[PDB]
């Protein structure tokens, strides 16, 4: 079973087996006087690995690269944060002392500096616009538009099927909205419409935050975003 967050203690991560060579990574993290679970995603990249998200802090981070030396053995050599919040550029700094190539959109990494959080290496070229999208060795890389934050990427894996919406998507059983504080309500809906349109493929679609569903997790985060715009 996919772990929850009564599960993982902060401070150990879980690894999940979503396909051949594609995991998640599953963390905890207290935020506002509570403790969330959050997912990442591990791909196979030939005799490497490719990392999606920190685990959301430089410990729990640390936590991720033994668990994946330990239950996967290869080496993670690059990572990319799908958005400038803690819990996917928080422990940039341990990977990078890692030997982890650690990679952003520019937005992003002005964003997260702006916030006095950990600043990704490098800068991703060609994800300027709405609909952009770029191949990042075994995966491609998609800015569907503003929605969750205005820099908010998302992350597909063709040989999987696997639609990693980070936290522009919500999981099935979240009934209200998030943390908004950073989100372009108006924008969302039209975001998720761009991911649909251009994965309608997309076997396993995996939330930032818990559980992973299929392709109706994209309707159901539009229509909690609506609702939250009606109140
Ligand atoms: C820090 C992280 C950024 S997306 C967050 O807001 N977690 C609480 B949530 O509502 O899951
Ligand atoms: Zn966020
Ligand atoms: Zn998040």
């Amino acid at each position: 079973e996919y772990p929850t967050v009564s599960e993982i203690p902060v401070g150990e991560v879980r690894l999940y087996q979503i396909a051949d060579g594609v995991w998640s990574h599953i963390a905890t993290q207290s935020f506002d006087g509570a403790v969330y679970p959050s997912n990442g995603l591990i791909v196979r990249d030939g005799d490497e690995l490719l990392l999606i998200d920190t685990a959301w802090g430089a410990k729990n981070t640390a936590a991720l690269l033994a668990e994946i030396e330990k239950q996967i053995g290869l080496p993670v050599t690059r990572a990319v944060s799908t958005h400038f919040h803690d819990d996917r550029v928080g422990g940039v700094d341990v990977l990078r002392a890692a030997g982890v190539a650690t990679y952003a959109s520019p937005s992003t990494r002005r964003l997260a500096e702006v916030e006095g959080n950990e600043i990704p290496t490098h800068s991703l070229e060609g994800l300027s616009s709405s609909g952009d999208a770029v191949r990042f060795g075994p995966v491609e890389l998609f800015y569907p538009g503003a929605a969750h934050s205005t820099d908010n990427l998302v992350v597909y894996v063709p040989s999987a099927s696997v639609l990693y919406g980070g936290c522009a998507i919500y999981e099935l059983s979240r009934t209200s909205a998030g943390n908004v504080a950073d989100a372009d309500l108006a924008e969302w809906p039209t975001s998720i419409e761009r991911i649909q349109q251009h994965y309608p493929e997309a076997q396993f679609v995996i939330p930032g935050h818990g559980l992973p569903g299929g392709l109706d997790l994209l309707k159901h985060t539009t229509n909690v975003v609506k609702a939250h715009t009606n109140r």
